[PDB]
């Protein structure tokens, strides 16, 4: 086989010329030359079968990415597994090679308002599709957004995606957790298991702010610190927002806090397009019910020059196990690439 860093990467013969790109996932990601398509591709190696949770995230993701077909969602071009379940140690997900991601890009570049508008548009275009299939991404963040050399954007990492379940959304104060802290909607830390689409919009809202300033807008250092960050900018929620929080621990935590007034975005972002600040405003709304939805976000004037519903597709149809059957389902699900 071939070896990258110091580890076996068994993707011959079609995929050659393996350069190390990074970690994440259940480990290694590499560029490789796809001999059949004569193009370099990304290959991530997964060894998930040791604990159930990785078999779950790997399964969720493969199931979803196979069903999705969208310019702004990453997709899977190939999967390399052993020919028998007994011999299957690893799964190799083959995907398109992308120059960078929004995380790296933000660390080094000032984005123009045109790149911001186009990036945002693409995010929302992709998100519209995902939501229309009734799936939530639940972990949108700049590192989960990949750009190619031509600034084409693709959402990746559906490891934590769930099917939307707004009826089953409620939970107690501080019940936690799992999605990246900085991009978590405030109701995750109060009264939501994050089963509503409004959860993603918040994230996109946080991504938009990060694009305006190259800094995360709510860099809370720990669980509850996140909330005072958010509250610090948006201000104390009103009477009506509070009433929507029936859970007493959460509501009384909010009441115990000192009054903070709203900081206007134009003060936080003096150079930004005012249309962007308006949309920003509607996305980072404390009350998730009052929070804008993806299709109104698309129709917002800030996006006017890209907005075209006939070129913004929706899915043609919508959407607790031992790691044994999981390994077995993964095998069954990866069969079509044998
Ligand atoms: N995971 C994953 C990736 C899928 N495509 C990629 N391109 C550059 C870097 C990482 C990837």
């Amino acid at each position: 086989p071939e070896m990258v860093r110091g580890q076996v990467f068994d993707v011959g013969p079609r995929y050659t010329n393996l350069s190390y790109i990074g970690e994440g996932a259940y480990g290694m990601v590499c560029s490789a030359y796809d001999n059949l398509n004569k193009v370099r591709v990304a290959i991530k190696k997964i060894s998930p079968f040791e604990h159930q949770t990785y078999c779950q995230r790997t399964l969720r993701e493969i199931k979803i990415l196979l069903r999705f077909r969208h310019e702004n969602i990453i997709g899977i071009n190939d999967i390399i597994r052993a020919p028998t379940i007994e011999q299957m140690k690893d799964v190799y997900i083959v995907q398109d090679l992308m120059e960078t991601d929004l995380y790296k890009l933000l660390k080094t570049q000032h984005l123009s308002n045109d790149h911001i508008c186009y990036f945002l548009y693409q995010i929302l275009r992709g998100l519209k599709y995902i939501h229309s299939a009734n799936v939530l991404h639940r972990d949108l963040k700049p590192s989960n957004l990949l750009l190619n050399t031509t600034c084409d954007l693709k959402i990746c990492d559906f490891g934590l995606a769930r099917v939307a379940d707004p009826d089953h959304d409620h939970t107690g104060f501080l019940t936690a957790a799992v999605a990246t802290r900085w991009y978590r909607a405030p109701e995750i830390m109060l009264n939501s298991k994050g089963y509503t689409k409004s959860i993603d919009i918040w994230s996109v809202g946080c991504i938009l702010a990060e694009m305006l300033s190259n800094r995360p807008i709510f860099p809370g250092k720990h669980y509850l610190d996140q909330l005072n960050h958010i509250l610090g900018i948006l201000g104390s929620p009103s009477q009506e927002d509070l009433n929507c929080i029936i859970n007493l621990k959460a509501r009384n935590y909010l009441l115990s806090l000192p009054h903070k007034n709203k900081v206007p975005w134009n003060r936080l972002f003096p150079n930004a397009d005012s249309k962007a600040l308006d949309l920003l405003d509607k996305m980072l709304t404390f009350n998730p019910h009052k929070r804008i939805e993806v299709e109104q976000a698309l129709a917002h004037p800030y996006l006017e020059q890209y907005y075209d519903p006939s070129d913004e597709p929706i899915a043609e149809a919508p959407f607790d196990l031992p790691k044994e059957k999981l390994k077995e389902l993964i095998f069954e699900e990866t069969a079509r690439f044998q």
